[PDB]
């Protein structure tokens, strides 16, 4: 066997529906992605690069 279950959970990133570009906060620095999608895969290499974590809430994702 070798099957991960992936089922969502109560309450999560909600992000708006619709072409948007997501504005990542980083500390002090201002960063911008296309799109949520890329947004989050890439803020969370810069949590583990400058160690800090996610924060994504709607479409802004502040590097805490």
């Amino acid at each position: 066997m070798g099957s991960s279950h992936h089922h969502h959970h109560h309450s999560s990133g909600l992000v708006p529906r619709g072409s948007h570009m997501t504005t990542v906060k980083l500390g002090d620095i201002k960063v911008t992605f296309d799109n949520p999608e890329k947004a989050k895969k890439y803020a969370q290499k810069l949590a583990k690069i400058y160690q800090l974590t996610v924060h994504v809430h709607g479409d802004t994702i502040h590097v805490k």
